[PDB]
């Protein structure tokens, strides 16, 4: 702590992934461009907006604005596409038939809620449709009902027959389809809905790589989701959203039956005490990296970059925080979607992270992660730590692996090497589900498959040496590691030689 | 991994509350709020206000305070801190024709001028400010920050006494922002006739505690010490580290200071912000290490100047801090102007708590010990003592008897779990004790005995009443006590370890 | 550990005081009073007097002759050295008969050669190199043609050839020195000997009488051997601490059980290493020490620690290796046995294990093992425990002289060593069997106070404090300039230790 | 929380170094040795013809190559030279009277440097070999024989004579040796006898010297002058045994290949009581710079004439090994006592228990921790083979070596699996022995045509040892380390490979 010099320069190489929500403000085909050269190395689409259409073109334009760079594979870089699910929730309507529109809210003003259909694109600052039609049997007169993360507070003062009238006990903006929160009370919502159903299919369809699955609570909950997915979208990574008291208690067995963890601090900073976040948040984040799974800070990690190109300090504070916590990825949503600084954002965090990991003392996170970690038969498992170890020993410029499905890669990265994890991979959607893991850099190999195998690795080895030197992970004179396998086919990595760069 | 959310802390919350007073919380009915909320130190910003203000400010604060004082037993007692104004530059007024303020668009050229003739006339082509040597030090490229940073403008042409500049970042252009320079040696006095002036009026106010503004090297801290001379030396120093310099020379800062503040406002804007985190850690860590109290301040929960709940950015922010070993952390436009202050006060108080029911108390504590060097003092050999008994016993407090506050500091340095109730009869120590984590000070106002053995356990038992009254400790439970074996300061030496009575 | 174990100096000399208590056998070799001052002078704590051997005259006369030689320094208290005495037990053990009626007389054993071990209770004080007696009646049932019979910790083997009804015919399978009544031992035999015997309740008896300060009891098993001990010793022995031997498998794998019910424990490696393989003794020497360390109850090495010193004037190699690694293991005592008992050089033998100790306790790192003990240290509700606590963290910060404790049954001082402070332990006691006992417990220096108790308790606790403080300026512990830790408590009585003061030497 | 109810394993990794002498000399008794344990075979050249020890080598090679004819099993056993030093030694008792001299507390005795004396010792008079002994002490300096078991002060101080008195008596025989406790000893650091000595061990093939009295590094670079280029290969290990040794200790070890920690000699020049200290202070200074340490002299002394140890014997070999000694050594254990084969499976018995007792990974993580950061290939391979060994329970570590060398690195970081270093080279793999856990064997078939099948005929030989020794079974998991092309310094491959 109190060696930490602030006058000492940070490497290139950022191993924090950026996750960005993309809407209104970032769709467009060029600024998706300026967005990946700025950093980003995941696409969130929430569902909870927008249409199936919107989505889709959406989609495109993000694999549109991916393959410009596609025609020089050494500097391309892999952008996965995420789906946020709506899950068990309750959200608002349109305001003035617009996803953009939003009205100036008053406090002390008056607001009816109705359960109306046909008042669910007329929303406005006197009437808000909402879709729970169990709404007037779960509140009492006096009940806070909570709208946009939190923003704006509302108290019951009259129970109708098919509505509520309520008062606005602080004022703020309202936009279009805002979550709904009822700390304390209880919901009979399903855990995968006919509306999830779809979005879900659809999904596979659109050929995502992950799914943000909202409000999780239980293990079963995530077996749903999997089931959903079904043997077509086997390979499509589930992301756990922990965003509530009941999957927080139930975080052990969620965690197992995912493929990876969301810090959802949104929904969950007014489901739980806003006071208690940290905790839950660091909990989760070290359960995670104890487990070797990916992890996700999310949410207002830079909410004032909204309306200002620059972030206050609790935000600088925050992102940084969360990467010393030991997150996989950091996330941004308002501020990239919806936001007028979404460069600005996007770039911060690229500043931040890259700052953070130079704090970062890896050799005692290693040597803590080493000793926790069971003994175990698995030959990649015992290759991946020995490769770590020898990377810190020989401060090597990198660790190169090849592999096919990730796995091998995802077995280096829970060991947190200083080295930066080039995984070379022909398969396009494991190069994007990469980004997932700390500290791994995913490249996608496009030559041909050579007719020699033994040449077929050298020449992927060549490869990972090439975009080494472009980026500037290493040079000539610079000792690297090389993971590879005895044959061709995933799970055989057992191989790990100590070799200089060419 | 092992952290526990559905696990409630304990009564005592640790971590000092600094709360910047103003029009939101200037008068004497907000003020008892705030206490009772949980403020312990309230900051007085001498950038803004005439003296008068100022003195009725400190008026209204000790009426608030002192309306506490019919029970001893369950009194707060609540410091007074002066903030300085130092080398800031600010700009002027807007002009009045057009809006309240001025749009700065990206690429749009403005003129920035030092004659005094629009110098109330500001607008999106002319902005005056009050920086007379600006264009000595500033050069064809150079960056210029206004309003916390959130404008930047770029030298094209630098004139004789103007500069032509071009809007790099937008926003809304106000009245009297404040103006930075990083990379610049401003050449503005470290304390100019006006820092003097406060300083004088903080001495013949009686205040408790300097921060003072843009503190570079060690001989600015001395000029402080100068300043506030013979009749204010129990005035504790507190420098803010807000530049470069501050940063380069800290080493000797800390030294010359009672005490350090992180003001991450200028700090965030005078180096990149992505590197304020570093600053921000290095200084607490090495501020525990000195067993100097040290404070993180600004923009802690910025949003709730407008919103009644924070963001979740500013609540991990807190907590960061407490966990990172602040001593103090700081409210500034939260408690002074904004809606909610309140709620901003209670809002920290909550956030601090939960950090330190997180802090794995007996690891810091062996981190600290070992880091401590060997002395033959009787007093630090004792506070060691103690601490080393509270874990071992977990025990409710750590009852310690001071007159100038140097044995429960003392123990503080350590950082036990248990609550150090300091027994105090010096008015100014017990409440410049909150500047020290874990200190919970109570003023003893009863006459002195005669015999010492008895005033001692008169004291002695009135920490036992505050305990059981505030819920430290019940009549079964046991408590270590800290006194000395003379009267005066500098002879505490003996440990006892006694159940309640 | 390793950067600090590569920083060891031989040329840095051990500035401090020996913390180790050093036991000693008494026999025919260190019987007589002049011999006993020189031990005290040399470094003797402990006299053991081993019941195996000799009448209960014999050792009447040996505690008599130590009582003189340790009176023989009371006229000067400041200087005086408790010493204490110690009782070592028979227990379920096989012992052979006196070698031509003398219980010094021996015999050469030659390989080869035939022996006859014989029953009969006419050659009980007739045993030599043809003929041996034994005191195990049962014998004949628990072992068969071809098993081996160890005797004098296992330096001699014999195999048995003829298995008679009451007699056995042996061969010599080593040859070696046979002295009288020698330990005989018979590894896997299931032997039906009683915890507590006929003759163990007559020398039990004997103890209280001679008013001994411990007991070493032989070949503990269980627990329920301690309790038996216990229960024998009674309300007239209830101040007597119960050092339990382990001496056998059973005691080793039954030993949480038996230190939870002792005051003690003696890692007994004579009888250890030939009840148990000799390659695992070590394990056993260090996990014992290690629980005891980590329970805060004494624990002592014993058994051929400078074995060769029984003829010689200086110890091998090994033997100057096994004391240093007993001590750093973290032994609160060392023992001699025929080093003292009846070797050629008692006095060499005492002086080497002062040396030794001296200069492993320097090479201990008390910084870590005081930061292990206290880690592992349980969370406690006794003032006296906390107080304890608080003076070794507030000893390592200040580099105190020394940690003066006022104690009357010695708990308090007891409390403060097993956190294991670098200060040595002035305990000053009025009690005279408080300060003998609390030999058993490392850095512990007890102090008898003779001076009767003044009318203000204040001052009388004061004079204590003062008469600690001349002990210590001395004696070399520290100067009038040093700053020592001071223990005491809020009233009189015992169990009231809760006040630590910090304060320079007058 | 030690258990001795839980039994070792079958790997034992702290070499045994015997001292041959009339006990142990004979083809028959050798073979024993053998299989007891014996990894060394010492020769003490402080006495015997130079026909003498070569009957000695070839006794210990026929006894060695009778178990040749299975490759899959053959033990390689080390020959090591000991070299005589700067010795001082008193002469023959005489003739008439006791064959021992009874020499008594407080009586005067007279130490001569003439030559007429030199058979005539008795109580009244003796002779030493030391002719410049006069010159280097003065009156009230202690002289110590045999030992150190008798002890003498200088009382009167001639040219050519002394008059002394008996501090510690005892009986005195014939040629004992003769120390100097802070004196400087002005006798030549490699005598005209050493130098003959050492170019005999470099005609007779010896694997590695034993340097006595090694009092600084220019010594050890006199030492590797006479060995020569003939005898380059030759590991010399410098004997700690006075105090300007402990002193200049880092430039010595810095010089040799391996240390000695000599405690006879030792425990006379410097005290007893801190012998110890210089004993634990070498060996992890040793262990520190990745360098062999014998621990020598007395660790089982009582076994010279009895079947069974004491019990200060037994703790000090274990203390030896918990310390981190590579190799322990037996002298008159193995050279002249009752029990030899006895003393040596001792040895084994207490050194399988210490490595037992061992907690590995705490061991390992401070050895990593100390060790720099270098560009060096094969260290950082090595470093990655120990650290995969603990994560999948390794029933070994495969290391192709030629020199030794790539073992020995794996060896300094102290892996829990044993060591199976396959090698062609003879000589590498008797001086294997020298390195904790490093278990050598030499493979004799022919070179194969292709290098890559070359590599993995290696591999499977060593499967195959593993198999036979019981180290591990087909369905276990162990570590390969190869190199990318032929010749020494290229190691670079790590695998984790299924048994075969
Ligand atoms: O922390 P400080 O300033 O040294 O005060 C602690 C002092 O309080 C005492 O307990 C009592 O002193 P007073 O009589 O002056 O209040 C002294 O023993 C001790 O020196
Ligand atoms: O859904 C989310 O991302 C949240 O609630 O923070
Ligand atoms: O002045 C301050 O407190 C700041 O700039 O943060
Ligand atoms: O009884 C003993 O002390 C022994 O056997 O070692
Ligand atoms: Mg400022």
């Amino acid at each position: 702590m109190c060696r930490l010099d602030i006058d000492s320069p940070p490497i290139t190489a950022r191993n924090t992934g950026i996750i960005c929500t993309i809407g209104p403000a970032s769709r467009s085909v060029e600024t998706l461009k300026e967005m990946i050269k700025s950093g980003m190395n995941v696409a969130r689409l929430n569902f909870s907006h927008g249409t199936h259409e919107y989505h889709a073109e959406t989609i495109k334009n993000v694999r549109t604005a991916t393959e410009s760079f596609a025609s020089d594979p050494i500097l391309y870089r892999p952008v996965a596409v995420a789906l946020d699910t709506k899950g068990p929730e309750i959200r608002t309507g349109l305001i003035k038939g617009s996803g953009t529109a939003e009205v100036e809210l008053k406090k002390g003003a008056t607001l009816k809620i109705t359960l109306d259909n046909a008042y669910m694109e007329k929303c406005d600052e006197n009437i808000l449709w909402l879709d729970y039609k169990n709404i007037c049997k779960v509140v009492e007169v006096g009940s806070k009902i909570y709208v946009d993360d939190g923003l704006i507070s509302l108290q019951v003062k009259q129970k109708g027959a098919d509505f509520l009238v309520t008062e606005v006990e602080n004022g703020g903006s309202l936009g279009s389809k805002k979550g709904v929160n009822l700390p304390g009370a209880a919901v009979d919502l399903p855990a995968v809905s006919e509306k999830d159903i779809q979005d879900l299919k659809f999904g596979v369809e659109q050929d995502v790589d992950m799914v943000f699955a909202s409000f999780i609570r239980k293990a079963s909950d995530v077996h749903e989701v999997r089931k959903v997915l079904g043997e077509k979208g086997k390979n499509i990574k589930i992301i756990s959203k922990i965003e509530n008291h009941e999957g927080v208690r139930r975080f052990d067995e969620i965690l197992e039956a995912s493929d990876g963890i969301m810090v959802a601090r949104g929904d969950l900073g007014i489901e739980i005490p806003a006071e208690k976040v940290f905790l839950a948040q660091k909990m989760m984040i070290g359960r995670c990296n104890r487990a070797g799974k990916p992890v996700i800070c999310a949410t207002q990690m830079l909410e004032s970059m909204i309306k200002k190109p620059r972030p206050t300090r609790a935000e600088g504070s925050d992102v940084a925080n969360a990467v010393l916590d030991g997150a996989d990825c950091i996330m941004l949503s308002g501020e990239t979607a919806k936001g007028d600084y979404p460069l600005e954002a996007v770039r911060m965090q690229n500043l931040i992270a890259r700052e953070a990991e130079a704090a970062i003392y890896h050799l005692q996170l290693f040597e803590e992660l080493r000793r926790l970690a069971p003994i175990t038969s698995d030959p990649t498992e015992a290759t991946a730590v020995g490769a770590v170890e020898a990377s810190f020993k020989c401060c090597s410029g990198a660790i190169i692996v090849l592999t096919k499905s990730g796995r091998s890669a995802h077995q280096v990265a829970r060991y947190r090497p200083r080295a930066p994890i080039i995984a070379v991979t022909r398969n396009p959607q494991t190069a994007r589900q990469a980004h997932l893991y700390r500290g791994i850099f995913p490249v996608l190999c496009k030559d041909p498959v050579q007719e020699a195998w033994a040449e077929d690795v050298d020449l992927r080895v060549n490869f990972a040496m090439n975009v080494g030197k472009a980026r500037g992970f290493f040079k000539k004179g610079d000792v690297v590691i090389v993971l590879t396998g005895w044959r061709p086919g995933s799970g055989f990595t057992n191989t790990m030689r100590v070799v200089p760069v060419p």
